[PDB]
């Protein structure tokens, strides 16, 4: 009815745009594909797609490993992972498929809602004498060998991780620490306390010291001039452009009320005596004692050294000399420090609850996007067609996939508004941010997308019955209630699971900033560096979206397994683009770790629970409660292994050993006997002055 | 009705005891009384009970800390501070002893169960609109004022022992560590190869090693030549006490068949040859090669030496080289040691398995115990007075404090099988085995003295209901269910709050053996030794004590305000009692800190927690849901303060700083400028021979 239509529209653009891009492939100008790599007629119809679909799986594990994305590797173990853990889903889906086949050829009266002779395989008869033993006897293997797959695979994790342990170069990042809350200096000393005590404890040979002053008074007018600088090339292009052909006249607009731009030299006095004066005297400024923030860094003899000593608690309150472990030079988020620790509090409390009311407000736009779907049940009985379109016809039926389409328009703007938020929150490292932001971003689609949208469905489905109806008073509505949803979600995914990933391959926002660009009237003038300055960021958003798909899809396997075909198909697809993409041009820059994967486990595991307590409470208002020992027996024996996870291989992931530590020491030693280490450390975490 | 008779046959029996330690107290041969000092007529009537109440009072928490049970001051810190604490409850009592006054003084049917007319001032009338907004306001009070006195409690528990922690001397718990789980030798080496990872590391000057073997297979016969000797001194008394007056008979059954003993000297070559050859063998094969157990003791410098370094994980795996704090050389469990890592495990799941089903069979004594208490409404209708008894006399009815007497009798054999179930499990040291004994207790008790009693005594009161009841079908049982079971508290509370902590000071157990160890035919040998070997450790049965009376009081504080009067009554005796018990003779050697608090606190949180919770069941039930809105914003502060708390004081209590374990080690290391700390810590934890 819905779903044989909705598969059209999304397959005939997928593939114009899987075209599109052989098409632009072999183009000149736009070398941005492969931007990456000068870093230092049928014939091509249907014999030219394959030229990098079966290469992008030829890259063995050590040589992505080696290449670009020296921590990405473990970030395709989403995808590539994914397919082989799905495979054991879809192997039982091999055995559960003939119940389905089965289950569905058993006909009925069918009174669902209105004679719907359609995939009704869940519910078709209840009281099942000998159908519902398989339905439930399958939840034992559902669990039980997607967990032992699981363990294989935090096991392997584990194991890389600590051979690449052994294999990284001398970074920063194990050698600096972070050491805030400094206690007040009694408004005479700025820094001979703070050295005063690192020499009377373990002096480990103390190297170079920093003290952090107050970020947001230089660190402002030093982001302003970063870009001004853009601003002066805006504003130094149109005196090398306009004049070019003859001087007519300028932009003038330009945002707020106004004729037209003055001169150019007049502009460019703006960004010097107001601009040097400005920038001459906060400059002055923190080389004098103004105001300096007790935060500084702290360093050891090596990285074993800083591991052993940055991980208790110096003194006997933990409210001062709080150690952390800092990051590489390009992750410092300069901007967003400097910040008292008595607010870190509020700025949890307040954000928090501007983000609670964000829910409350949000609430409408599901509803007016779940009015305009399913239309039979809603204009049958109050409203009708109304002119200058008939509703009878077909064309008018099959535009269902509408609202899942212009869901997504509403859903783009939202995080980087959470982003800003986020970053106002404030915190020390961004490699931390992007992982909270996403983290937050996940628990409220967590409650709007499945629990917000069902809510929401029931009762704009209930509340339509007036005249030629059923009983629908008290009890006649937790029946068949989440069958009906299952339509909805089919189309979200043919809307987002199959576009969503195609609209990324083609880039058309930065596409269009470098046809732009290409009209800056340059011949080779940094061409070659600044078309290589936006990257592929997109972790933020690509880690929630995979774990509705996973939630979704655990959810309804045992509900409805004609779902299990239609996500695998697309899933592929999105591994081997993001294999393309990954080791072709991606431009990433923010590796910390891969401190990630157990907030995945803790998380997927946490949703695997809330759907078997979910499976108990619907199916067992059949008859008696003989279900009821096994929906309860399960959850306990999947927590308990969590537990043995958490406390057999969970600490051995986000620590720092001690014993391979001294092991690398030695042989970082033995390598270069000399010291040579305090030259790149003493100037490594400076401004740009 | 009951507890008007249950007052006198207690007090009647307290001024008895009371009066007994008085008589007894002036004594010549039981010395037993003020055995620790010596270490190193109208007139005595009412005059003579005064010379040790009001003294014991005087004494400073100086003078306390500065004498016998360093680490017992904190422990006064219960019955001390419980008044300190009740006292705000008190104040509140006085309050809202009015509104007690004001509700129980309105008469109305009082249909209860049948026309009685006593203590009802719960739920006498409905809602009203008028009376119950006091009862739903001083839920507020009942907590913000105890958790504010619990903030500044817990603040002056954290300043004293950080002052007290600079006021130690030099012991081997911050110098000596244990360290479990060495990697398997490969069949030939036993400890070349453990000084050979610690001087790759932090040398720190690593002192002396000691590797422990397998411990139960000489520590076997060392226990047993502990015993043998009571047992030769056993049977060496049969020497110099038969033939004393002259040889006639020996002794006989003596737990096994047979007529008689044979001879004293044939008794005594059991002990060697046979005995001796098994413990010479045994000690010749700890001195030579045969099971060498991954587990030994590290020294560091300093107390920071081993601080800074006992504190993280050295391997890459979490279960090899595990670290732990030893105790002091007297806390040492020399017998359940040696025991392998993968047991620890299996001890933990089957040990707790036949702990779960104690459950099972021990609801029975519950139900027998209130079967004979109240027997108003069980002899009414199916059963009747027995021959040779009469029940109509009051001599009869006023036995109902007999179940709660006998209770205690069921009581005190069951905590001798935890703790040896809780040995059996198999541990490190005993200063943790003692808490998790009580912490086991408590939680045993806690599912079945409080919600396991009121479960047996509702269906037991409404299972009776054959003629002449009401209709007690569906909903008429939670209505008046709770208040029915305050009349049971009322007698346990007088038959274990007064006559428990009275049967202590007279010490039944130890002075019978001192009255026999009398009679042993010695004049001065050992008398002033073996006469003190004996002491008080209660705290596996005291502490989970006083965390049941508390609940009961916060819970019916709410419900039944006629309890919080015969509580304090009590405290204040048990609190004067032990400061009496532990100024003179307390005679007790397991200080290994204070570690045991925050324990308590995140006990009684949750404790507060389930009163809450119990509250909004039970009012909420008779109309609108008014009251939820207060029931459950309460809670939630009290998790928000609880996690503040956590957060801000609790990581101070358990850890140690680094900043004053300097400071201290300056003052030690120039106070006294030789080293001779290698003398008495060499030979510090060794066997007997």
């Amino acid at each position: 009815t819905v779903s044989d239509i909705g598969l059209s529209a999304a397959i005939n653009v997928s593939m114009a745009v899987a075209f599109l891009l052989v098409f632009a492939f072999l183009r000149l100008q736009p070398i941005n594909d492969r931007v990456y790599f000068p870093k230092w007629l049928n014939m091509r119809s249907y014999l030219k797609f394959l030229s990098w679909m079966p290469a992008a799986l030829k890259m063995p594990e050590d040589e992505l490993i080696n290449h670009a994305g020296l921590d990405s590797a473990v970030y395709l173990r989403i995808y590539l992972t994914g397919i082989k853990i799905f495979v054991p889903i879809s192997i039982l889906a091999s055995l559960v498929l003939f119940p389905v086949n089965w289950t569905n050829d058993t006909l009925d009266s069918m009174k669902v809602v209105h004679s719907k002779i359609d995939k009704l395989s869940i519910s078709n008869i209840p009281y099942g004498s000998n159908r519902f033993v398989t339905h439930l006897v399958m939840a034992y293997a559902v669990t039980f060998w997607t967990c032992y797959v699981l363990f294989r695979e935090y096991e392997i994790i584990t194991t890389m991780r600590l051979r690449f342990l052994a294999s990284e170069k001398r970074r920063p990042d194990q050698f600096t620490v972070l050491v805030r809350n400094i206690p007040p200096d009694p408004d005479e000393s700025i820094s001979e306390l703070v050295e005063h005590f690192f020499l009377v404890n373990h002096p480990d040979h103390y190297l170079r010291h920093q003290v952090v002053y107050n970020a947001n008074k230089l660190a402002d007018l030093v982001e302003k001039k970063k870009k001004l600088q853009n601003w002066l090339d805006y504003y130094q292009l149109k005196y090398e452009r306009n004049p070019s052909k003859r001087p007519t006249t300028k932009t003038g607009f330009l945002g707020c009320f106004g004729s037209e731009v003055d001169a150019i030299e007049y502009y460019k006095a703006e960004i010097e005596k107001i601009g040097k004066e400005e920038a001459d005297e906060r400059q002055k400024i923190m080389k004098d004692p103004q105001s300096a923030v007790p935060a500084a860094f702290v360093s050891f003899r090596s990285r074993w050294g800083a591991a052993v000593c940055a991980q208790t608690q110096q003194t006997s309150n933990p409210t001062v000399w709080i150690t952390e472990w800092a990051p590489e030079p390009r992750d410092v988020y300069w901007n967003n420090l400097s910040i008292p620790f008595v607010s870190l509090t509020v700025r949890r409390l307040i954000v928090a609850v501007a983000f609670f009311f964000l829910n409350f407000f949000y609430v409408i736009p599901i509803a007016f996007v779940q009015s305009l779907a399913s239309l039979e049940g809603i204009e049958k009985a109050l409203p009708f067609l109304k002119p200058l379109i008939k509703i009878d016809v077909i064309k008018s039926f099959i535009q269902g996939f509408l609202p899942g389409i212009a869901l997504k328009v509403f859903l783009i703007l939202l995080p980087t508004i959470l982003m800003f938020m986020s970053k106002f929150e404030g915190l020390i490292s961004q490699s931390s941010l992007e992982r909270r932001s996403a983290s937050k971003y996940y628990i409220f689609l967590f409650f709007n997308v499945f629990l917000g949208s069902i809510v929401t469905g029931s009762a704009l489905d209930q509340l339509k019955a007036y005249i030629h109806q059923s009983a629908n008073e008290i009890p006649r509505t937790i029946g068949v209630a989440i069958p009906m949803r299952a339509t909805f979600f089919i189309t979200y995914v043919m809307v987002d699971g199959w576009t969503g990933v195609a609209g990324e391959i083609l880039r058309l926002r930065a596409l269009i900033i470098f046809h732009l660009k290409n009209f800056f009237l340059v011949k080779t003038e940094k061409d070659r560096e600044e078309a290589m300055d936006p990257g592929s960021i997109c972790f933020d958003w690509c880690e929630p979206r995979i774990q509705l798909y996973f939630l979704l899809g655990l959810v309804y396997a045992v509900v409805t397994p004609l779902l299990l075909p239609f996500i695998l198909v697309f899933f592929g697809l999105a591994y081997v683009v993001y294999r393309h993409q990954i080791i072709n041009v991606y431009n990433q820059q923010y590796e910390s770790g891969a401190q990630f994967w157990p907030s995945v486990h803790g998380r997927i595991i946490i949703a695997l629970i809330v759907s078997q307590l979910l499976l108990i409470g619907l199916l067992s208002t059949k008859g008696f409660e003989e279900t009821t020992p096994v929906l309860v027996v399960l959850p306990v024996l999947t927590f308990w292994f969590y537990k043995y996870c958490k406390n057999r291989f969970e600490p051995a992931f986000v620590r720092n050993p001690l014993q391979e530590a001294m092991r690398k020491d030695t042989l970082e030693r033995a390598r270069e006997p000399t010291f040579d280490l305090k030259a790149y450390l003493a100037n490594a975490y400076l401004h740009p002055v």
